[PDB]
């Protein structure tokens, strides 16, 4: 709405296609870095904390293999994944600073970020007060905003993905299903507790299925728990076509209006999908008390600051079985990766 508003999102839409049209590749090799521990792992790839040998720096190395990539249908979304990080810069997303591939493997070196998974903090704590939670929400805000400017949509907002840095702010990482969309997309991917109904029912969806999942976030932050869950996910999926949501006596007036709207089954009805965009949910009354400037400039002090001993502390990370990075000696599905 301002005009300074409309410039800087101008500005960073061309920044981003300058990058996105001309990506960078093969900036560094496997033997720069000593490896130290697991972070995380999955059914296609894992996490790494490593040292560069000659700079000293830590960073948090994304390991793919690719022979399972193919099998679970998953080439579109890492080549997505790493051209999309390539191409954006926002203070509260990872920085991808490297990228590479060999015969058996694809690497994303981001920052590492020492403070933890917010899922960590948020089940140690039982839940964030109020002006906690809209202090995160806040950033996630903001964060969005940038990218579905950009044509982007995230499609993967869950606390296990928001990473607690420094200065006690917000870091989103995994962007493996995030993509460029200029109308609607078809593919059903995500977690079952933070998906839309569009989703759920096979549509054509649209940048309203992350507003969905801010959400059940806001509500998750507030209760300690996500507002649509079971055993199965049948039965979830059940849950959230229905909708029906019932909220703790302890929530606020307001964030209960505010939660109604993002959690509209009524795509068309939905906050951040109307005529005034994100400006519905940003003059909202829950978010009367956020200086929305003094939050993108880091201007603001954290709730809280995690425990940690320096740039190379892991305490706030859980511990994995230690296995090889193998590389094969013959190359696995060059052509399908040739781009990356
Ligand atoms: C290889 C090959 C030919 N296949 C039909 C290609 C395939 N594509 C998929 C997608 O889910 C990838 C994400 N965009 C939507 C389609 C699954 S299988
Ligand atoms: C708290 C509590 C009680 N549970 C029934 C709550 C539940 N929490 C989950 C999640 O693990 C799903 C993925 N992101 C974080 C929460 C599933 S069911």
């Amino acid at each position: 709405e301002q005009e300074s508003v409309k410039e800087f999102l101008a500005k960073a839409k061309e920044e981003f296609l300058k990058k996105w049209e001309s990506p960078s590749q093969n900036t560094a090799q496997l033997d720069h870095f000593d490896r130290i521990k697991t972070l995380g792992t999955g059914s296609f790839g894992r996490v790494m904390l490593v040292k560069h040998k000659e700079t000293g720096n830590h960073y948090a190395m994304k390991i793919l293999d690719k022979q399972k990539v193919v099998k679970l249908k998953q080439i579109e979304h890492t080549l997505n994944e790493k051209r999309i990080l390539q191409a954006v810069n926002f203070p509260f997303l990872v920085k991808l600073e490297f990228s590479f591939k060999d015969n058996s493997n694809l690497y994303m070196v981001m920052e590492y970020v020492p403070g933890g998974e917010m899922f960590s903090h948020l089940r140690r704590i039982g839940r964030f007060s109020e002006p906690h939670a809209r202090f995160y929400a806040a950033q996630i805000v903001l964060t969005f905003e940038y990218l579905h400017s950009l044509d982007l949509i995230y499609r993967d907002l869950k606390p296990e993905n928001l990473l607690i840095d420094q200065q006690g702010y917000i870091q989103v990482t995994d962007f493996g299903f995030a993509k460029r969309v200029k109308g609607r997309t078809w593919t059903l991917c995500g977690t079952p507790e933070y998906l839309a109904p569009e989703i759920i029912l096979s549509k054509g969806y649209n940048k309203a299925v992350d507003w969905w999942a801010l959400g059940v976030l806001i509500y998750e932050m507030a209760a300690g728990y996500p507002p649509f869950f079971a055993d199965q996910p049948i039965q979830i999926y059940e849950k959230i076509v229905s909708g029906k949501v019932r909220f703790p006596s302890h929530f606020s007036s307001d964030l209960k209006d505010l939660l109604r709207n993002l959690l509209q089954v009524d795509l068309t009805k939905r906050f951040g999908n109307l005529k005034n965009g994100v400006n519905d949910i940003k003059n909202h009354k829950w978010f009367a008390t956020t200086d929305w400037i003094a939050i993108y400039q880091r201007k603001v002090e954290a709730p809280f600051i995690p425990k940690f001993k320096g740039p190379g502390d892991t305490s706030n990370f859980d511990d994995y079985e230690e296995e090889e990075i193998r590389v094969s000696i013959n190359e696995k599905c060059g052509k399908e990766f040739t781009e990356f």
